[PDB]
Formats: structure tokens, sequence, C-alpha cells
């Protein structure tokens, strides 16, 4: 996250870490047993961390569980990272609290201005490097299509929103891939792309999750 703020400890209770020996991805817990993230974030031997803050420090709250099956979309396209959405099912349940808790699916699409919280473990530096230890948090509106196909020319598809400013200076950036971007109490947004971080006029991208609530609970329902 570039430009954000420091959430505070267990403030985004749903937020979970992908790791396989550092932090490599975000994610949402959805409930006790799955996560949704982005598809380009598979890889195996991941490990999900659950009720984390700084995740260089085992602080108390943690539950370090084993991903049992990652299930990327069927129809994801690594070029145009259409699609870019994983579930993935836990080895065992979460032990849901005020630390740890999921987030609700949409029942309908956000419209353009609405305010949504983006988290992350990402860099936050627009210009280098800088992995923060604790969470960071970012409040930034859904923009609209139109101002997003024009920043990004026939690479905008149906699944796909832009979010924050196009002033540049906040934004999310690598390593809150798969994070969650969540209006009013929804899981609207998984952080997929953008060009750089936090720059003039090249707003993030992200996966429109409300486009594919059929296929979550379809899909968890037969696994
Ligand atoms: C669809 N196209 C073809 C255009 C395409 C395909 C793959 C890609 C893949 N490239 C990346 O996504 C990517 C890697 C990366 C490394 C650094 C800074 C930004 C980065 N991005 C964008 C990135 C990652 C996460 C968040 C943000 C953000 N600024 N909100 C930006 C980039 C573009
Ligand atoms: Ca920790």
């Amino acid at each position: 996250i570039v430009g954000g703020y420091t959430c505070g400890a267990n403030t985004v209770p749903y937020q979970v870490s992908l790791n396989s020996g550092y932090h490599f991805c975000g994610g949402s817990l959805i409930n006790s047993q799955w996560v949704v993230s982005a598809a380009h974030c598979y890889k195996s031997g991941i490990q999900v961390r659950l009720g984390e803050d700084n995740i260089n420090v085992v602080e108390g709250n943690e539950q370090f569980i084993s991903a049992s099956k990652s299930i990327v979309h069927p129809s994801y396209n690594s070029n145009t990272l259409n699609n870019d959405i994983m579930l993935i099912k836990l080895k065992s349940a979460a032990s849901l609290n005020s630390r740890v808790a999921s987030i609700s699916l949409p029942t309908s699409c956000a419209s353009a201005g609405t305010q949504c919280l983006i988290s992350g473990w990402g860099n936050t530096k627009s210009s280098g490097t800088s992995y923060p230890d604790v969470l960071k948090c970012l409040k930034a509106p859904i923009l609209s299509d139109s101002s997003c196909k024009s920043a990004y020319p026939g690479q905008i598809t149906s699944n796909m929103f832009c979010a924050g400013y196009l002033e540049g200076g906040k934004d999310s950036c690598q390593g809150d891939s798969g994070g969650p971007v969540v209006c009013s109490g929804k899981l609207q947004g998984i952080v997929s792309w953008g060009s750089g971080c936090a720059q003039k006029n090249k707003p993030g991208v992200y996966t429109k999750v409300c486009n594919y609530v059929s296929w979550i609970k379809q899909t968890i329902a037969s696994n």
C-alpha cells in the first residue's frame, strides 16, 4: 500500500497472508474453511496465515493453516489477467473470533464513487522497494468505467474495475495482490494489477467479485 496508514492490529479480521517461507500475497476469509485470493497468486505449498498484524513476529492471535486445495478459476488468462480469482480450501477450519472473522460476499455490484478499504503487506514505495512489518490500509473510491477504460484502453474487461486516485500517491502495489477491497461490509474486489504503483493517471485494477458470486458458491458447495 502506497500512501496508506497503519490499520491497527486485527482491525481487518478477514485479511489473510499467503505464506511460502515469506509473505507473497493477501487474501480474504469468506468462511471458516475458504479463502478468496487472486489466480495469479497461485503456487504450491501455500500456508494461510490468519489473525496477523506484524508478519515477522509471533504476537498472539495468529493461526497458521495449510491450504488443502487451491482452485484457480478455469477461465483465468495469465496474459490479460481476466478472471483473476482463486479459492483456497483450508486443511482445517479456522477458529472464528473477534480477531479472525469472515467477510460477506456482495449481493450486487458497487457503483462508481463507492468508498472501499484496501489492505495488505505489499510495497509501500512507488519508486523502489519497502515492505512493512504491519498491515497497511487505504480508503479509495471505485472509479467510473469510462475513467478506467480511458486509463487502460483495451485492457479492461467486464470482470475488472478501477479504484484509487488519478492524481497518484495512493494505491495498492505488489505484495497486496490477492488482497481485499471491501465496500460497505462486502468483498467487492481483489487486488489484481496496474501500471507501477501510485502513478498519476494509472489507478489500480481489481477483480470484480460480484461477477463471481454464483461461481464461488457453486464451487464451494461441490468441494
Ligand atoms: Ca505475526
